[PDB]
């Protein structure tokens, strides 16, 4: 019906500590389960959780986005929309029941947050006060993105997230983590080489890298390179379209800015549609289990 707002609510007698607590938990457990993915680890899955839930998000109506972090999933993860995404909820299961008082919002977002962190990419404020609504589930059927797409299409599908060119070719930039499954999305093949260290590689890649487009054993078209990389359609965009390319340069040469640009949409886009009360908690700047000592 009309829009509704959604108001964070902190945790009841909740503080910063308990939810270092639990980001502490998120990230020995991501050091402990070293093998998944032939050892990348459960690091990208975890981003692209983040990012695919807070994706649901509409700007017009307020619907979807992190804050419910209630959804029914297409074909429940058997479409290559959203395959794969079941490994990231099956990881942080057992973290939720160490925790049960953590929403589960607040629980998929901050998974985002501490993989980025933990896989030495910027800090990522974060804060609390999603509340889950049941009975109010958002179906992710065609509210993520295509990949077989051009740039216009990128940049009118982000317009929806209230991202402009530079907040979506900052976030593009997670692609640098991970790779892309056959069997999962119908892609094959990882971005770069280091697929679980947070770094601007994926800017470097699309510039320095010699690419052919060809079609993959799922007979869609993928651009490859000699060194073992791929970008999917919409990732080679970037450097079809001369505002986004321009942009692409500037990330590829300076680590600082493109650190500090994702931070700030990656935060935006896990809070897309939550409003903060002015008397809320000031954002949460987590340390990393090294800071720590831990
Ligand atoms: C144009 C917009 C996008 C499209 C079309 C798109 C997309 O089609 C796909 C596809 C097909 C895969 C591969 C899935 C598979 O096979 O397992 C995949 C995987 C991952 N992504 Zn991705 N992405 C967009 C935006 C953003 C944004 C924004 C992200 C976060 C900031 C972020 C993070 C991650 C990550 C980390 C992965 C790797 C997951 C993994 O399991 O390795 N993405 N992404």
């Amino acid at each position: 019906t009309t829009p509704l707002v959604h108001v964070a609510s902190v945790e009841k007698g909740r503080s910063y500590e308990d939810f270092q607590k639990v980001y502490n938990a998120i990230a020995l457990k991501l050091r402990e389960d070293d093998e998944y993915d032939n050892y990348i680890g459960y690091g990208p899955v975890l981003v692209r959780l983040a990012w695919y839930t807070s994706g649901t998000w509409d700007k017009h109506d307020n619907t979807g986005g992190s804050y419910g972090g209630t959804y029914r999933f297409k074909k429940e993860f058997n479409d290559p929309s959203n395959a794969g995404l079941q490994n990231g909820f099956k990881f942080l299961e057992p973290i939720h029941k160490e925790f049960p008082w953590i929403s589960s919002g607040d629980l998929f977002s901050l998974g985002g947050v501490t993989a980025v962190q933990e896989m030495q990419g910027p800090k990522i404020p974060w804060r609390c006060g999603r509340v889950d609504t049941p009975e109010d589930t958002t179906p992710d059927n065609g509210r993520l993105p295509d990949a077989d797409k051009d740039a216009d299409y990128v940049r009118t599908f982000f317009q929806r997230l209230n991202m402009n060119d530079r907040e979506v070719v900052a976030l593009m930039g997670a692609h640098a983590l991970g790779k892309t499954h056959l069997k999962n999305s119908g892609y094959e093949g990882p971005w770069g080489a280091a697929n679980n260290v947070f770094t601007n590689e994926f800017y470097l890649n699309l510039l320095n890298e010699d690419w052919k487009l060809e079609k993959n054993d799922a007979n869609n078209e993928q651009w490859d390179s000699k060194s073992g990389y791929m970008m999917l359609p919409t990732d080679y965009s970037l450097i079809q379209d001369p505002k986004y390319l321009s942009i692409v340069k500037e990330y590829a040469n300076d680590q600082d800015k493109f650190f500090k640009d994702f931070s700030k949409a990656f935060e935006k886009l896990l809070e897309n549609g939550i409003t903060f009360p002015k008397d809320a908690p000031s954002p949460f700047i987590f340390k990393t289990l090294e800071e720590q000592g831990l």
